[PDB]
């Protein structure tokens, strides 16, 4: 399986703080504040599909707290640049 979980960290927490932002930005619970992401915060590698494989970048899946809420986030992250998506943000969702 190509998921891992990971630390939750202060990359990791600033991934949170991401994933607010954006989900901010999205609007659809209106202004989160972020407190924290709680564990288990996942990471997959996506590989290029031929060649060298190379990988193409990460995807993340967090439980951030935001609002004293808890939301599921999914990040993208692409290898070469670092540019960050936020794909999903949803909640508020049951403690993993």
């Amino acid at each position: 399986g190509e998921w891992e979980e990971i630390d939750i960290g202060p990359f990791t927490q600033n991934l949170g703080k991401f994933a607010v932002d954006e989900a901010n930005k999205r609007g659809q619970y209106g202004r989160l504040t972020f407190n924290k992401v709680i564990r288990p915060c996942m990471k997959k590698t996506i590989y290029e599909n031929e060649g060298f494989r190379e990988i193409k970048g990460y995807e993340y899946q967090l439980y951030v707290i935001a609002s004293d809420k808890l939301f599921r986030a999914d990040i993208s992250e692409d290898y070469k640049t670092r540019e960050r998506k936020l794909l999903r943000f949803e909640g508020p969702v049951p403690p993993p």
